[PDB]
């Protein structure tokens, strides 16, 4: 579990969104595994606006932050699960690292701010949903 809290927005994995998220919806995209809902309180996270390919992510199944090298946001095949049929998830970045069920929502960050959230794992790989292109998260 986990979210990004920037301005009056809450960014979560679409497959983990709550009823309150859907009832206060700003934007969602199944192909990216992202959903954004509105918040009453202002958040403290800042979004990175950069092309970093190195950063640090939080792994809840290890209670640890790990430094990783990750690929550029791309269209990657994701195996069928209880949450989506086999498909291609867009704007996904892969790294070598531990990710298992319970880990979606952990933040990936760089020197500039939050880069994205854990969206996949298994096989010694971790996949992150990028948010750096969502410029509207920084305003209104
Ligand atoms: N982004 C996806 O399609 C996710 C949905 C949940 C299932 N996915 C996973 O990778 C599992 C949970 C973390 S380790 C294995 C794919
Ligand atoms: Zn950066």
């Amino acid at each position: 579990s986990g979210a990004i809290y920037v301005g009056n927005y809450r960014v979560v994995n679409r497959h983990l969104a709550t009823h309150n998220d859907w009832a206060n919806l700003v934007w969602e995209d199944s192909s990216r595994d992202l959903l954004v809902s509105s918040t009453t309180a202002q958040g403290c996270d800042t979004i990175a606006r950069c092309d970093c390919q190195t950063g640090v992510y939080y792994c809840s199944s290890r209670r640890k932050h790990y430094p990783v090298s990750f690929s550029k946001p791309s269209l990657i095949f994701v195996e069928a699960s209880e949450y989506y049929p086999a498909r291609y998830q867009s704007h996904l970045m892969l790294a070598v690292g531990h990710s298992e069920p319970g880990d979606c929502g952990g933040i990936l960050r760089c020197q500039h701010g939050v880069v994205g959230i854990v969206s996949t794992g298994g096989n010694g790989l971790v996949g992150f949903a990028d948010v750096r292109d969502l410029l509207w998260l920084d305003e209104e």
